[PDB]
C-alpha cells in the first residue's frame, strides 16, 4: 500500500541519479568502460559500502549492455535491479526484461568474488539465458558459468567457479546435497552459498513446495534458499501469496510498474454446464477470430486436457500446436512464434514459459535460420515482420484462453500474462464449466 | 592368511586377560558393578586411552550380561567385539551371537558421549535388538534409543539422544538428508556421527549400495557411513567380498573362528534339466525327510518362485509356510520355530533373516505365549522341548534346501548359515536347472 509506494519513491529517486550519469558513461572508451570493474573491485577491496556503488555499478551495466545487445535498460528494470539487491520479491510482469534485468544486481554481487547463482524453473532456460547474457557479462570482465544435472564434479567445480552461474533450483539444491555426501572437502563442487537470483520465485519457491520423493522417503529443498547469505526473488505473480514470501524466507514483496501501460483486456468469466459446451465455444472462438486474423494460445491445466482440446481442435479443421512441458528447448522454437498473425498453440502448464511472444513473430529466429548472415536479407524480414506486427496489433494483439482455473488464480495468471505484454493490446478470456464440479 | 591369523592371535591374548578377570568382577556386588561406568567415565575424562580399558570393560559387559541375562560372552565372542572396535569387519557364522557380541564395542565407545548407531538390515530387527538387548544397557548405566520412518522431530533427537542408538540404514541416512535440509541448526535430530556398528556389513555396504532414486536424481548412501568418525560391521558373509570393503571403506576382515565345530554338512548341487524335475526332486527330498522327523526350510530367490514353489508343495500335500519378507514382525515368530521336528518353511531372499532357528523349536515363545509365567508349566515345556531338541538332532538337524543359486555365492551362504549353528549337525542341498549348470 503506502509501504510499496514510499519503498518505490525511495529507490525511484536513485533510478533518477542513474540517468544522471548516463551523458557520462556514454563517452568511456570500451577499455575505459570494461575496466571500470577494477576500480570497482579495488574500491570495494578498500573496504567500501557494498550498496554504495549501486548508482554507479548500475549505470555501467546499462552502458555496456545498450553497447554489447544494443538494450538501453528501462529505468523501471533497474527500479527492479535494485529490489533484486535487497532480500525482497521484484514483481515484474511478463514481458518486462527479468532476463536482462538481473544482469544488475548479479553484477553487483558478482565483484565480491563469492559468486552468484541466478536459479531458473529449468535446464533449457537456465543454460538458455546465460548463453545470450554472457557478452555482457564477459564484456564487463567476468564468468558465467552453467550448472546442469550429468556434469561431472569437475565441470561442477568450473560452473561453481565463476563469478555468475546458472541452474535449476533442483540441480543446485542436489549438489548441495551432493556435496554433504562427500569423501573430503575437495570434492565438492559448490562454494560456501553466498546470493541466489531466484527467477520466477513463486513457481520455484512456492509451488515447488511439492517434496521430491526417494525411493521410500521424500524430503524438500524449502530450506535450501535459506542457507544463502542473500536471496533476492523476481517474477509477473507474487502479491497473492505475498504473505508466504515473508513467513518462511522473510522475503519482502515489491510490485515494480510496467514500462509502458497495460491494455490488455480480461474478458468476464464464461460459465458453461458441460465440456462440450466449453470446448465448442472455444474452438469456435479461435476458428473466428483466426479468420480475423488474430493469433491465439490455449492453456490448459494438464497435459490431460491438453491432448483432449488437441484433437477436438483438430477435428474443428484446425491446424493447432501442442506443448507438454517435454521438449522445453523445441516447444521454445514454436512459443516464439505463436505471435504469427494465424497462430494458434496450446500450451500446459509449464509449455513454453519463458519465452517472449512477439506480435506477428520473431524474425530473429528468421535470420538466426540463415546460413548466409547478409544485410541484405535481414532487411526483407525486419521491414517484412513489421508488416506482419502492426497488423496482429491492429487484430486486438495476442489472445489466450483458460481452458480452466488453476487452484491458484496466480497460476491462471501467468497465463494471461503470456499476453499484451510491453504495451501490446491483447485479450484473455477464461471457460470455466459446472461440469467441474469435483 | 598369515595375516588373519597374526591379527586373530594379537588379540587373542588380550582374550586371555579378560578372562583372567572374570573371578575378580565376579565378586564386585550389583552397585559396585553398575558404577564400573563411573569409574570408566571418569578415567577416560582424565585423558585415559581409550583402547586400554577393552580387557576391563569387556569383563564388565560379560559380567552384566550374566547376570541379566545369564549368557556369558563367549571368548570367541571377545574377540569378535575387539574387531568390532578397529574399524574392522568381523566375520562371524550365523548362530554366533552378533548381537550380543555388539554390545561390547558399542559400550566401549558409549562412554565417550558421542553416541553409538548400531545399524540393522531391519525396522523389525533394529527396535527387537534395542528392546532386548537394552536391559544390559540400562544396567551398566546407559540409555538406549531406537530410531524409526514415523517418529517426529522431537522424538528423533530423543533417539540420538541416548548413549547408544539402533534404526537401519536407510533411516539414518534419510534423517542426515533431512537434517541437511534443515531451518536451524536446532530443528537437526542427529549429532556429529561418531561409531557407526553395521549389523550384516555385506547386505549393508554392498548389496545396499544401489543407489535410491530421487523423484530426478541418484545418488548412494554408499558415501553415508563414511562421514563416521568410527565404521565396524559384522556378519556370516564377508570373505567373499573382502576386498571391496576396504577398496571403499577401507574395511579389514577379520575371520573369527566359531564357537563349537562346524558340523554340517553342504552337499552337492544336483543339476536337473527342467523347472519341474527340479521342484519334484525337492518335494520328493521334504516329504521323504519330513517323516523321519527332521525340519526343512527351503530359500528362493524372489517372492516370484517363492509363490511357485508353494502351490506345488501343498499340490504334493504337504502342509508348509511361506515368508516373503513382507510381515517381519510375524515372519519372525513363525521362523523362530521352523526347527520344530516337523517343520517345512519356504523363505524368499531376506524373508526371517536375523532370527535363530533353535532345533526342535522355541519355548521361549511357548513361555511367553502364557498370560500365567509360573515356575511349574515352564518345567514342562524346558524339558518337553529338550526332547524334541535332541530328536531333531539325530535326526541330522535342520536341512535347508535352495532352489537356485544367486548371482552371489556369498549370499547363498547366507541360506545355509541358518542351519547348523552353535555347532548343531545339519544339512544343505542346491538345486540347479541345466540351463545354468552351464557356468561359463
Ligand atoms: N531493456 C530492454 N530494452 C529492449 N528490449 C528488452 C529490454 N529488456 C528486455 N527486452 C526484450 O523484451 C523481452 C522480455 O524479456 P524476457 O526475458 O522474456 O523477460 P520476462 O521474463 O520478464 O518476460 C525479451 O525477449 C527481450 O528481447
Ligand atoms: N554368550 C552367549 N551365551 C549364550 N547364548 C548366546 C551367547 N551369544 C549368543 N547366544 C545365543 O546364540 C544365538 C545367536 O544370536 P543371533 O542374534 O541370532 O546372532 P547371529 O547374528 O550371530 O546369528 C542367540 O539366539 C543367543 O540366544
Ligand atoms: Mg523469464
Ligand atoms: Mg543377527
Amino acid at each position: 500500500g503506502s509501504r510499496n509506494d514510499r519503498t518505490l519513491r525511495r529507490m525511484r529517486k536513485v533510478v533518477n541519479i542513474i540517468n544522471a550519469m548516463e551523458p557520462e558513461m556514454e563517452k568511456l572508451s570500451d577499455e575505459e568502460l570494461k575496466g571500470k570493474t577494477a576500480e570497482f573491485r579495488a574500491r570495494l577491496e578498500k573496504g567500501e559500502v557494498l550498496e554504495n556503488l549501486i548508482p554507479e555499478a548500475f549505470a555501467v551495466v546499462r552502458e555496456a549492455s545498450k553497447r554489447v545487445f544494443g538494450m538501453r535498460h528501462f529505468d523501471v528494470q533497474l527500479l527492479g535491479g535494485m529490489v533484486l539487491n535487497e532480500r525482497c520479491i521484484a514483481e515484474m510482469r511478463t514481458g518486462e526484461g527479468k532476463t536482462l534485468t538481473a544482469t544488475l544486481p548479479a553484477y553487483l554481487n558478482a565483484l565480491t568474488g563469492k559468486g552468484v547463482h541466478v536459479v531458473t524453473v529449468n535446464d533449457y532456460l537456465a543454460q538458455r539465458d546465460a548463453e545470450n547474457n554472457r557478452p555482457l557479462f564477459e564484456f564487463l570482465g567476468l564468468t558465467v558459468g552453467i550448472n546442469l544435472p550429468g556434469m561431472p564434479a569437475p565441470a561442477k567445480r568450473e560452473a561453481y567457479a565463476a563469478d555468475i552461474t546458472y541452474g535449476t533450483n533442483n540441480e543446485y539444491g542436489f549438489d548441495y546435497l551432493r556435496d554433504n555426501m562427500a569423501f573430503s572437502p575437495e570434492e565438492r563442487v559448490q562454494r560456501k552459498l553466498h546470493y541466489a537470483l531466484v527467477d520466477e520465485v513463486d513457481s520455484i519457491l512456492i509451488d515447488e513446495a511439492r517434496t521430491p520423493l526417494i525411493i521410500l522417503a521424500s524430503i524438500t529443498f524449502q530450506n535450501y534458499f535459506r542457507l544463502y547469505e542473500k536471496l533476492a526473488g523476481m517474477t509477473g505473480t507474487a502479491d497473492t501469496e505475498a504473505f508466504e514470501f515473508s513467513s518462511i524466507y522473510k522475503l519482502d514483496t515489491v510490485v515494480v510498474p510496467t514500462n509502458r501501460p497495460m491494455i490488455r483486456k480480461d474478458l468476464p468469466d464464461l460459465v458453461y454446464m458441460t465440456e462440450a459446451e466449453k470446448i465448442q465455444a472455444i474452438i469456435e472462438d479461435i476458428k473466428e477470430r483466426t479468420a480475423k486474423g488474430q493469433p491465439v494460445l490455449v492453456g490448459t491445466i494438464s497435459i490431460e486436457k491438453s491432448e483432449l482440446v488437441s484433437n477436438e481442435l483438430t477435428k474443428a479443421g484446425i491446424k493447432h500446436n501442442v506443448l507438454n512441458a517435454k521438449f522445453h528447448a523445441n516447444e521454445a522454437a514454436i512459443v516464439a512464434q505463436a505471435g504469427y498473425p494465424a497462430a494458434v498453440t496450446i500450451a500446459t502448464n509449464m509449455a513454453g514459459r519463458g519465452t517472449d511472444i512477439v506480435l506477428g513473430g520473431s524474425w530473429q529466429a528468421e535470420v538466426a535460420a540463415l546460413e548466409n548472415p547478409t544485410a541484405e536479407q535481414i532487411e526483407k524480414i525486419k521491414a517484412d515482420w513489421q508488416v506482419r506486427h502492426d497488423a496482429v496489433l491492429e487484430a486486438g494483439g495476442l489472445h489466450i484462453i483458460g481452458t480452466e482455473r488453476h487452484e491458484s488464480r496466480r497460476i491462471d495468471n501467468q497465463l494471461r500474462g503470456r499476453s499484451g505484454r510491453q504495451g501490446d493490446a491483447g485479450s484473455s478470456r477464461f471457460y470455466l464449466s459446472m461440469e467441474d464440479a469435483l
